[PDB]
């Protein structure tokens, strides 16, 4: 084993105290540009899970998008939640959060391990049409949460830079066409601003 | 319809915003929102066993059951209203929030909220015993982080007996056999 905590009810408990941990890290990106109140990870993923229900693709599993959406972000309860501006190699950070996943994973029996770890291994490695498509459910949550933001403060533009963070990320035909009227909506209450 | 689709997302997103309010009429600083309290259920109802149970209809149920509230609020006992006045308020809230769908999905998540609130299967009395659980454990988490053990003793009491399901009944033991070694080594 790694350590010796067994399957049974005190370590599902312990495991679910882990999880749990996801509402007390916020999301690095916007503690970063000081924003009040900064969503927790598990808010993130909570609307991620709601877009994979409501986003349609007929060709993906969205049983199977929704429970990516909730595991892929998950080892973060341990590792905390990396920014660009942390500046730790995708080498790294691959390995922390690979490392974390065993360890949160061990905590249950066998088989929710493996499809826990499983689902965690197929977003990471972005093996399947389901995998990629939650990752720009998580591009397009997180631009939609900036203009939400700018939005809350008064200050239209202010997080400009997320914006610029997703240049060319996109390529689903529905996200990409949620992002246009996004992005056409939130540039309307730029300009209407600037006069 | 992108527009509709984005003010649909814009109103779930409000779910971030609204506070558990349980935690706010006890005085937790940065209580959970109401999305947090969804997003671990969704999880607990992957790894809760039933093989009897669809378990991806569980984790459905358990996003959409307090989806209201991103209009509605989050009533608690407190706030003193009806039951009859809660549900209508939600079901008004849900219909606005649905419609916003495009017809297919409206009706499946409007159905899902009406599954839980009316408990008309097997899969929402589980995901009603996960919301119990949920909240017991976070009020044992609150009590830990404010190293005031025992302090949140009032949400248990609400919960004794109203806990059937086999595992989940497994977990809550072991929840409270912990949490009550915790209160029995401070009481000494």
């Amino acid at each position: 084993s790694a350590t010796f905590s067994g399957h049974g009810a005190r370590s599902l408990l312990q495991f679910l105290r882990l999880v749990g941990q996801l509402k007390r890290v916020p999301r690095t990106g916007w503690v970063y540009r000081n924003v009040q109140r900064p969503e927790s990870v598990s808010d993130h993923m909570y609307r991620m899970a709601v877009m994979a229900m409501v986003i349609k693709d007929d060709r993906l599993n969205k049983d199977r998008c929704v429970r990516l959406a909730l595991v892929h972000d998950m080892a973060e309860c341990i590792v905390g939640d990396i920014a660009p501006a942390d500046n730790i190699p995708k080498e790294e950070k691959h390995r922390r959060e690979e490392e974390a996943m065993k360890q949160i994973t061990q905590l249950l029996p066998e088989d929710l391990r493996k499809e826990l770890y499983e689902l965690w291994e197929e977003y990471e490695t972005q093996s399947s049409a389901e995998a990629k498509f939650v990752k720009q459910l998580a591009q397009c949550e997180m631009i939609l949460q900036a203009s939400e933001y700018e939005d809350l403060e008064h200050k239209p533009g202010r997080l400009q830079d997320f914006y610029d963070s997703t240049a060319g990320k996109f390529n689903h035909p529905e996200i990409v066409q949620l992002v246009s009227e996004l992005e056409a909506e939130r540039s309307t209450n730029i300009a209407a601003a600037a006069s």
